[PDB]
C-alpha cells in the first residue's frame, strides 16, 4: 500500500531553484546532512537524562558514511531521535514555508546557496548531487516508514518491511552520472576535515 502526496507550492519552488541555478560549490550538501544528524542525536540524549528507558532501542550514539560504486549510492546513517509518520508528511520536521520565504529574499539581496542552513531547510541541498532521495526512519512512538522523491512536484510514503533499524534516520542518495567524485575515499575525507571538525559524535567512513 503506497500513498502519493503533492508538495506545497512554495516547497516545489525551492526544489526547482536548487536543481536549475548555476552554482559550482556543490560539496556543502554533506555538511548540511551531518548537521541534521548531530541535532537529532542531541534530542534523544536530552530525553535520556530524566528517563533511561528511552535508550532501550539502542545505547550507541553515532554517524556512519557508506559509499557503494556498484549501486551508485552514498548513504548517511544516524542513531538519533527519528521521525513519526506525521513528521515525514509535514516537510521532514521543518518550518519549510516560512524558511523558503526568508531564503529567497536573502538571495535577491546578495546571499548565496551555501547559506541554506541558516534558514532551516538544509535537507533539500541533497538535490544538488542526487536524481532521487530515499529516507528510512524509526521513532520510539511509531512504526518504521520509507519516504521517496525524484522532485517533479510529488513524494510517496509506505510502511517499510525491510531490515529493522532500532531507532534513527537513514538518507540514501541516488547520485547523478556526473557526480561520482563523492564515492571516492580521498574526496569524502577532505570534505569531513574541512567542514565537520567540531561535531561531538564519532563519524566512521566505511571501506569497499
Amino acid at each position: 500500500a503506497v500513498e502519493t502526496f503533492a508538495f506545497q507550492a512554495e516547497i516545489a519552488q525551492l526544489m526547482s531553484l536548487i536543481i536549475n541555478t548555476f552554482y559550482s560549490n556543490k560539496e556543502i550538501f554533506l555538511r548540511e546532512l551531518i548537521s541534521n544528524s548531530s541535532d537529532a542525536l542531541d534530542k534523544i540524549r536530552y530525553e535520556s537524562l530524566t528517563d533511561p528507558s528511552k535508550l532501550d532501542s539502542g545505547k550507541e550514539l553515532h554517524i556512519n558514511l557508506i559509499p557503494n560504486k556498484q549501486d551508485r549510492t552514498l548513504t548517511i546513517v544516524d542513531t538519533g531521535i527519528g521521525m513519526t509518520k506525521a513528521d515525514l508528511i509535514n516537510n521532514l520536521g521543518t518550518i519549510a514555508k516560512s524558511g523558503t520565504k526568508a531564503f529567497m529574499e536573502a538571495l535577491q539581496a546578495g546571499a548565496d546557496i551555501s547559506m541554506i542552513g541558516q534558514f532551516g531547510v538544509g535537507f533539500y541541498s541533497a538535490y544538488l548531487v542526487a536524481e532521487k532521495v530515499t529516507v528510512i526512519t524509526k521513532h520510539n512512538d511509531d512504526e518504521q516508514y520509507a519516504w521517496e522523491s525524484s522532485a517533479g512536484g510529488s513524494f510517496t510514503v509506505r510502511t517499510d518491511t525491510g531490515e529493522p533499524m532500532g531507532r534513527g534516520t537513514k538518507v540514501i542518495l541516488h547520485l547523478k552520472e556526473d557526480q561520482t567524485e563523492y564515492l571516492e575515499e580521498r574526496r569524502i575525507k577532505e570534505i569531513v576535515k574541512k567542514h565537520s571538525q567540531f561535531i561531538g559524535y564519532p563519524i566512521t567512513l566505511f571501506v569497499e
